[PDB]
DNA sequence: ATTGGATCCAAT
DNA sequence: ATTGGATCCAAT
């Protein structure tokens, strides 16, 4: 099982499905189920603000966003249906292009969120899960 | 007894009269001795490079280098003899006016350097030694 | 100044 | 990413 690892807070609006997509400057092949953890950098509580905000006007002024963005830990899932180029994500998905200016977007469906978020260290680009903490993700996951 | 910090290489070179002023953005009415201590700021050996290159040009080509600039240390004394605003260090001194652009500038003579040089701590401007340490750079000094 | 918490930076 | 050494920053 793979996993990426992304800046709180867009890390929680990922597995929330309030954030779409996720920008990058490098191309996976990867497709599907694709895990999500938070990097140990924490977010400032007005940047947290401030990207509420923003959301908020993007999606709706009642959208329910987490009530914490914890740091350095697994939070659930994607389905990592495309890696798209900048050129392909303004002429697939012209509502949402500019929700992302990055050389590659990863085009996210189905996000799930963990209820027991465990600690993890992450790494760069796309990596490999332990088997122990992905089999008690999958297992908080049928719950 | 009243003492300056000032940043290495600087510092030993004031104390061998190698460099003849020290400019600083505030005024003193203090005259006469002035204790000179090192600050703890570490130097680069190509800053100090770089300077010694400097002073060769500026005072002649066997000038005599400190072989060591110690940090954190109390190096020995000036007599401050007038402390100029930038208008009177170009009217009075136009042959080293190009070695200092500060608003105020330090003009000392009669340089002494202690050999054996004591570790001290300093403060910002002109302060007061404290009185067992002076005892001791008194009489290093006198031999 | 000195100090150490905050931020920047590079690992090969 | 994470890590910690290097550098920046502010103390009232």
């Amino acid at each position: 099982s793979w996993c990426l690892s992304v800046h709180q807070p867009w890390a929680s609006l990922l597995v929330r499905g309030i954030k779409r997509v996720e920008g990058r400057s490098w191309y996976t092949p990867h497709r599907g189920r694709l895990w999500i953890a938070a990097t140990a950098k924490k977010p400032s509580p007005q940047e947290v603000s401030e990207l509420q905000a923003t959301y908020r006007l993007l999606r709706g002024k009642d959208v329910e966003f987490p009530n914490d963005y914890p740091s350095g830990c697994l939070l659930g899932c994607v389905d990592l249906i495309d890696c798209l180029s900048q050129k392909q994500f303004k002429e697939q998905f012209p509502d949402i292009s500019q929700e992302s200016d990055s050389p590659f977007v990863f085009i996210c469906k189905n996000p799930q969120e963990m209820v027991v978020k465990f600690p993890i260290k992450g790494n760069p680009k796309i990596w490999k899960l332990d088997s122990k903490i992905h089999q008690g993700a999958k297992k908080g996951l049928m719950k």
